[PDB]
């Protein structure tokens, strides 16, 4: 049988494309950054929380039970493999649970969490609402090294909170191949938004892994490999041959599955990389595309399943929202992305940002796990 972090990975990773999928098609050229792996874990606990139709709509979803044999030991297996010291290139990824003191928690529910999870329930009092609020975002600083501060604005959780469910994911990863210094390259950007950026233009003539493919109207892409030095992980980077074909082309088909034949159908060749140096920071409202993907009784106050967690009170999810950030230069990357999921009763609004773009994805070859990816601005 295939290596079980593999499998799961695939799983993990496909859900996660799927979401990304349905924010790009509700927003031509949207410039976002994005972590799959990162919604996927914390919707793995969301399972264990919820019950009846609201639990099975998630694993209708994802296609997979947490709770079903093997799969939380391939999971754990899986985070242990992305973390260790034999990638080079670094990963760190961290879970929690924060919940009300005082919600009486169902039969069971905390040592089945600990057991399949390995970690205990934290206990806050958001009464104290901004204790509470320092509490969790002092939290996720520290699992993504200082790079994400203020997951959390003033007004986000309250004493109507309940629940809270958070993933950590930073990424620290030098070039196989660095670039030379790009200080003195800068280009004009002209956005729609009416302003004008100068941004630094890397680039380099070198082999990489490179393929091309074309889409269901036949129109073609570009695919190139940048390898990070440890050789397990890579970014690959997509862009239509022609500036008249439109992104959505390429990501109305994208998939887990697909993105795996692309490396199997690479070719070391010759090309000249021009790759932008550069910092994206973005905030997504995961509501709707989890609605469309089948996730719509979690979000309705009277229809909502908790009732693995508690009977006390009816619960259902207020906010769910994923935080990114990216620099990338001469030298490697550097990333961090933080997913949350807010169980109390109010909701918050998003920013959308516009113009044509090239696509990204960060992905651990050996198991196949896509840990980024986004749409950035192209000249």
């Amino acid at each position: 049988v295939h290596h079980p972090p593999s499998y799961v990975a695939h799983l993990a990773s496909d859900f996660g494309v799927r979401v990304f999928q349905q924010v790009a098609q509700a927003s031509k050229d949207r410039n976002v950054v994005f972590s799959p792996y990162g919604v996927a874990s914390v919707l793995a606990m969301l399972q264990l929380t919820t019950g009846g139709e609201t639990q099975q709509q998630i694993q209708a979803a994802m296609g997979f039970k947490i709770d079903d044999k093997g799969m939380a030991p391939a999971l754990r297996h899986l985070y242990k493999e992305l973390m260790g010291p034999w990638n080079k290139d670094e990963i760190s990824t961290t879970d929690a649970i924060f919940v009300q003191r005082d919600l009486k928690l169902v039969q069971g529910f905390m040592p089945h969490f600990f057991r399949l999870f390995r970690s205990t329930v934290k206990q806050v009092d958001f009464s104290e609402v901004e204790r509470a609020r320092f509490i969790i975002n002092d939290w996720v600083k520290t699992h993504t090294k200082g790079m994400i501060s203020n997951l959390l604005g003033k007004g986000a959780v309250d004493q109507l909170t309940r629940l809270v469910l958070v993933n950590a994911l930073y990424f620290n990863g030098q070039w196989k191949t660095p670039f030379p210094d790009s200080s003195t390259h800068r280009r004009l950007f002209h956005k729609s938004d009416g302003s004008t950026v100068s941004v630094p233009m890397m680039a380099q003539t070198n082999k990489f892994n490179y393929t091309e493919f074309t889409t269901p109207d036949g129109h073609y892409y570009d695919i190139l490999e940048l390898p990070y030095h440890g050789d397990t992980l890579s970014m690959f980077i997509a862009a239509p041959y022609e500036k008249e074909v439109p992104l959505s082309a390429l990501t109305n088909i994208l998939s887990a599955q697909l993105i795996s034949h692309w490396k199997g159908n690479m070719t070391r060749l010759p090309r000249l990389l021009v790759l932008p140096k550069f910092s994206l920071e973005t905030e997504v409202d995961l509501r709707k595309p989890l609605e469309n993907l089948g996730m719509t009784d979690m979000f309705r106050q009277f229809q909502a399943d908790f009732t693995s967690l508690s009977d006390q009170e009816p619960l259902h999810v207020a906010q769910a929202l994923q935080k990114v950030k990216i620099e990338v230069n001469e030298s490697g990357t550097v990333a961090s992305s933080s997913t949350a999921v807010i169980v109390s009763a109010r909701m918050a609004p998003e920013e959308i940002i516009m113009d044509r773009p090239f696509l990204f994805v960060v992905r651990h070859n050996p198991t196949g796990t896509v840990l980024f990816m986004g749409q950035v601005m192209e000249p």
